[PDB]
């Protein structure tokens, strides 16, 4: 049809990549893909609630923490209900339903309708008590009081979804290599490597002779493997690199349709910039014009009671005790594969056991199935995110294998989704093939939760428009959410995608180059802006005209603009302005993957009753070195505060952080809560940023809020482990080496802090590891990753734990302004 060729066109604009462009391919794997994930979304949307849908309620099962039912008076919750010009306050039990609250209100006030957020598109329905909604959750922590617009629910009909319509050996010849201008910072030889990989471990591995490197080196070889055909697993690759490691491509052995791999291959290949995810991608480089090119040719297809003594048993026992990133000897594996039944009835053993596993055997493997099918304890044992991630990281390319781990987060909530969407998205690269369990999943969560299906869209998006490496895979993906969110949800990526674009056009130019930038905004404003916008990194929120006055080039390297938007929406409680940073210059999908991190850590502490005060602000990555980021009200550098009383080249006092929270507080009640909220914030930083390595920062990347909320930016890529200066000391009425109440408060939280994500250690390692192999380029899959493991203090009691921590305190006393005195004293030198 044409206008589903319009259809097409829309979608290509949204997703920033052409799903119908065949002119990087060498098999119909996307094409497949494509079809294939037609059933899974067609089957979530004939599932879902459309009433439900429409209206995305945020909800949580998890308990209400005990730092907020000190936030409930006579065990009631206060609701102010708007109607038009008045309003009326509403007293609620916490077990109370919005739909007996509704029931309440129509009684209260005598002589169908929802409960929505003021100014913000979030409902209040549900069978679901009240204290159960995160937005009541969020007012309750940050003392806001509940503001609700009784109005008419969203139609379900604005969600219209438009309708749809062998025993020899392996060989591989290497004919050779074709580039076409060689100036690469040298004059050598090459040879190429052959590999046969499966879940990052090398079966078999064969090279070339090495030959001089010029713009076309010949071979035709047959370079002759150990393995049998009989023994290629699924998900096998054939690893082909360049070494002179310059250059690496990969192919699947058997595809998509369990058949072998046959006939002639150019390979465009991609060049090691100068393991991580992109080492492991199927794509080929996009660029047949300069690009490295490998041919080669393949000619070889369906798809072919005891009881453990006392000692074995302390032995393997202690195996499973250990961290995910133990290594295991060929007596360990030997002992896991044997006892392999044993193994099977402790599903913490399930990473370990599965990696002694002989792959490239044929009937190993069918071993391996035999003992899947028997998976009983694995299914009825209690979710534990952690040991799931591990399932699904580079180690594990068996479908059954990383299914089971899948068939685990079909118990997640949506809220806990959320937690983990990032790294699950990310967790996409690790797949062997574009149509994973995994991938289904995600089209699933997302398709089902609006909420889901924006995060799910944008993390998408973001690797569509700058990894080459995966970008095809996740278009695929990105495509089939689009063809099932329904219109409503397509006009308002259209829109967001829209203002984007233009905004980065502004950024990249005002780069070039605060009066040019105001006209460039007017211009905007005048006939291209849409007249509003769901805020990407919170889209409860609709901006709607830009603030010109408001708005700025900010004074860094950088030269980020700061905008600020009037919200759309007439029912908000405030004429307070949306602001958002829009930078080019940084790889905002690190700050992403820390910032979810952060999210996550907060989550353990709310598990203890701990409430760090953190504030993992919105940010987006929208393509290449560029992005959005929330702008936090009222807070200002650390470095700033420092130079207000004048920086005369780090001079840095003492007093002053103290000085300016007196000065931006109201009465003395609030500055001994900006005190309090001080010493938690501070601690929850320390913590945090210990743990993952960014701690030694300098002053100029740390804000805090007028009410006392530090929070770190820019992660986006002597020593010391954190940022405790003497200013910060200063504020808790502490100095040189004495003690106060407020820096033994602090002592205690960090510790407490620290324990609590010990007992999370295992869940840790593996986010950080797979932080590392997809969101920061090449990293040591062993000493890089080993960092947590040192910081998490992996072997230790509680209490040389406790000791550790309060030692790595006092080495940041110790340090003073050296370490802050020391970027002053290198950029001058
Ligand atoms: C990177 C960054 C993050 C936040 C939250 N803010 N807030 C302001 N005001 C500036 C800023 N920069």
């Amino acid at each position: 049809s044409e206008e589903s060729q319009a259809f097409q066109r829309q979608l290509t604009a949204l997703i920033g990549y052409d799903v119908t462009d065949v002119s990087n391919v060498h098999d119909d794997e996307l094409e497949f893909t494509r079809r294939g994930l037609v059933t899974p979304r067609m089957a979530e949307v004939a599932s879902r609630d459309p009433k439900l849908y429409a209206m995305h309620p945020w909800v949580t099962s998890k308990p209400l923490p005990e730092y907020l039912w000190k936030k409930i008076a006579n065990n009631c919750i206060f609701i102010v209900i708007h109607r038009s010009t008045t309003s009326q306050t509403i007293k609620v039990s916490p077990d109370d339903t919005p739909g007996a609250i509704l029931q309440s209100f129509f009684t209260k006030m005598a002589k169908d309708f929802v409960l929505r957020v003021c100014g913000r598109d979030e409902y209040l329905v549900g069978e679901t008590p009240i204290k159960n909604f995160q937005w009541v959750r969020h007012c309750l922590k940050n003392g806001e009081e509940i503001h609700v617009v009784l109005d008419t629910p969203p139609d379900p009909a604005l969600d219209e979804v438009r309708k749809e319509e062998c025993d020899r050996k392996f060989r591989v010849k290497i004919r050779g290599i074709d580039i076409p201008v060689l100036p690469r910072n040298t004059d050598l030889t090459v040879f190429v490597e052959a590999n046969i990989q499966h879940g990052q471990q090398v079966l078999c591995q064969r090279r070339t002779s090495p030959k001089p490197f010029t713009e076309e080196v010949l071979w035709n070889v047959w370079l002759e493997f150990s393995i049998k055909i009989k023994d290629l697993p699924k998900g096998a690759l054939l690893n082909l690199q360049i070494y002179c490691l310059l250059y690496y491509v990969n192919l699947l052995l058997i595809d998509h349709r369990f058949l072998l791999r046959r006939g002639e291959y150019v390979l465009h290949m991609w060049q090691i910039s100068g393991f991580n995810a992109d080492k492991l991608t199927s794509a080929t480089n996009p660029d047949k014009e300069n690009s490295m090119s490998i041919s080669i040719l393949l000619d070889n297809h369906p798809i072919a009671r005891a009881e453990m003594p006392n000692q074995l048993r302390k032995q393997l026992e202690a195996i499973i005790a250990t961290d995910p990133l133990n290594p295991l000897t060929a007596e360990d594996k030997e002992l896991l594969w044997h006892f392999r039944y044993e193994s099977l009835k402790h599903p913490k053993a399930y990473p370990k056991l599965f990696s002694s596993v002989k792959w490239g055997q044929q009937e190993i493997v069918a071993k391996t199935y035999q003992l899947l099918a028997r998976r009983e304890v694995w299914d009825q044992s209690a979710l534990d995110v952690g040991l799931t991630m591990q399932l699904l990281d580079c180690n594990f390319s068996d479908e059954n294998v990383r299914a089971i781990a899948v068939q685990k987060l079909e118990s997640l909530e949506d809220d806990d989704v959320l937690h983990y969407l990032l790294q699950l998205v990310q967790a996409v690269k690790f797949e062997p093939y574009h149509d994973s369990a995994l991938a289904r999943f995600l089209l699933k969560r997302g398709l089902r939760n609006k909420r889901i299906g924006h995060f799910l869209f944008w993390f998408l998006r973001s690797e569509i428009a700058q990894s080459r490496h995966y970008q095809q895979r996740f278009a695929v993906i990105l495509e089939a959410y689009l063809r099932g969110c329904g219109t409503a949800m397509l006009h308002d990526f259209t829109q967001q995608v829209q203002v984007i674009e233009m905004l980065q056009k502004v950024t990249l130019d005002i780069k070039s180059l605060i009066s040019q930038l105001k006209q460039k905004l007017e211009n905007l404003q005048n006939s291209q802006l849409p007249e509003s916008f769901r805020v990407p990194y919170d889209p409860g929120l609709k901006a709607g005209a830009l603030a010109i006055e408001k708005c700025k080039v900010m004074a860094s390297k950088k030269k980020p603009l700061w905008l600020e938007f009037k919200c759309a929406d007439p029912t908000a409680l405030s004429n307070e302005t949306i602001g958002i940073i829009f930078k080019h210059g940084d790889d905002l999908r690190q700050d992403m993957l820390i910032l979810q991190i952060l999210r996550i850590m907060e989550s353990i502490w709310e598990t203890e009753s701990l409430d760090l005060c953190l504030l993992p602000y919105g940010c987006i990555s929208t393509g290449d070195k560029i992005g959005m980021i929330e702008i936090v009200k009222d807070a200002t550098t650390i470095a700033k505060i420092q130079q207000s009383t004048v920086g005369n080249t780090g001079a840095f006092k003492d007093e002053v952080l103290n000085h300016w929270l007196k000065e931006k507080s109201p009465t003395e009640e609030k500055f001994q809560a900006a005190v309090e909220r001080f010493v938690y914030s501070c601690a929850g930083y320390c913590v945090a940023t210990f743990v993952l390595g960014i701690g030694d920062r300098h002053n100029d990347n740390i804000m805090i809020t007028e009410t006392g909320n530090l929070f770190h930016i820019d992660f986006g890529h002597e020593r010391v482990p954190f940022v405790l200066t003497p200013d910060f000391l200063f504020v808790m009425g502490t100095s040189g080496k004495k003690t106060s109440p407020h820096f033994q408060k602090f002592q205690d939280i960090c510790v407490k802090a620290y324990l609590a994500l010990r007992h999370h250690t295992n869940l840790l390692i593996i986010l950080f590891s797979m932080m590392l192999m997809t969101g920061m380029p090449q990293l040591t899959s062993k000493e890089d990753i080993e960092y947590i493991r040192d910081a998490l203090t992996v072997g230790k009691n509680e209490e040389d734990a406790k000791k550790y921590f309060l030692d790595q305190i006092e080495v940041c006393r110790d340090k003073g302004w050296t370490v802050q005195f020391n970027w002053f004293l290198h950029l001058v030198l």
